């Protein structure tokens, strides 16, 4: 199966992700921290990420701007709703999408499959 | 270079979003009907569509899939109405992105850029 990457700081949305995404047919792996997915990475051979850009202490534009400039893994990047400037910087930085909280997840998932499609 | 066609009935969203892509360097056709679009599809390659729903002679949700089930030709949605069945249904049927009027058109712009990048790979 494809291989993706949840970083979410949030216990509960970390645990609501990764539970549908596994219900969906996927290995998921879930970290809240940038050192998290560098690590799983690394490590591990991952198809996409869905990136929390809100990461206390931490640049999630930054991060993903280094993971474009390193490989062409898939990005999609959850924002919140008073982020529109994120949204053209994300993208800017590298994503290949976005979607805003609160996370409507059938959409999502819909995204994350013609982002894998495109991808494998 | 890239060719990217827009399908667009209202003529400020097409003279907009024509200009701005031809800027970026992009060879551009606009069309404004699902036959339209074919015929450019079979006089010239296309790397990109942008696809609005509302068309004269077919859905373009409906253009989607046909192009899809052939094609890795990359393809943005344009909507006036935001509505969750065209939003969900046009996803599905194979869509990389739905975007609604009035146009977020930097925004657009750099997905486009991501998109081409990505269907280069």
């Amino acid at each position: 199966p494809h291989h993706i990457v949840i970083v979410e700081d949030e216990p509960v949305t970390q645990a609501r992700l990764q539970s549908y995404f596994t219900q969906e047919g996927y290995t998921v792996s879930v970290t809240a921290s940038g050192a998290g997915l560098r690590e799983i990475m690394q490590n591990q051979s991952v198809d996409l990420i869905l990136l929390d850009i809100n990461l206390p202490d931490e640049n999630g534009l930054m991060l993903t701007r280094a993971l474009r400039e390193r490989s062409t893994v898939g990005i999609i990047l959850v924002t919140g709703r008073s982020d529109r400037i994120d949204r053209i910087v994300g993208l800017e930085m590298g994503a290949d999408d976005y979607v805003t909280k609160p996370l409507e997840l059938r959409e999502l998932v819909v995204r994350v499959k013609n982002l894998l499609w495109r991808i494998d």
